[PDB]
């Protein structure tokens, strides 16, 4: 029941909401926000140029095996990310490796 504050299954797949902090050591999860509903995702990429953007969906599209696309949030920490043909089973499975 951890990451399910940040995800919801729409008839396109599943919308997972996070929360980025560029220029990190490394791209992964590091924990949830339990206010805003969101997965803390730290970019190892700065903030320029869309590389965070560009690193944000490698990264989810390399764990989903699936299209990872910015729906809302393009220039905000806070984004929106449709994950295409993915149920909310298949995306929690995965955020909980
Ligand atoms: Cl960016």
């Amino acid at each position: 029941l951890y990451f399910q504050g940040s995800l919801r299954e729409t008839s396109e797949g599943v919308i997972l909401s996070v929360i980025v902090a560029p220029n990190a050591r490394e791209t992964k999860i590091v924990g949830i926000d339990g206010t805003r509903g969101r997965v803390k995702v730290n970019v190892a990429a700065p903030p320029v140029k869309g590389k965070a953007n560009k690193e944000l969906m490698k990264f989810f599209k390399k764990l989903f095996g699936a299209e990872v696309v910015i729906v809302r949030g393009e220039t905000s920490r806070e984004k929106d990310l449709l994950i295409k043909g993915i149920t909310k089973k298949e995306v929690i499975e995965k955020l909980e490796l």
